């Protein structure tokens, strides 16, 4: 489920089940940081774990 | 949708919800924080807010 563009609630349901108890932030913030890189792009699971705290 | 209780996805789809662009954190560990607030009792807008960006 990680290796796919991911937006929106797409994307927030997959931090959450990669992040678990450690939970995360989703700073879509002019379509930078996660968004390019996940939705607006591949996403993968090495870059969404870069947003479990 | 933000005036029951709420947990796990259903309340990280929430806080996308109610938080929109400016974004969120999700800090479920030990099930205090939100948690606390939104799950185990009753969620609020005011509550869900305090976790928007």
């Amino acid at each position: 489920f990680v290796n796919q563009h991911l937006c929106g609630s797409h994307l927030v349901e997959a931090l959450y089940l990669v992040c678990g108890e450690r939970g995360f932030f989703y700073t879509p913030k002019d379509g930078k940081g996660i968004v390019e890189q996940c939705c607006t792009s591949i996403c993968s699971l090495y870059q969404l774990e870069n947003y479990c705290n």
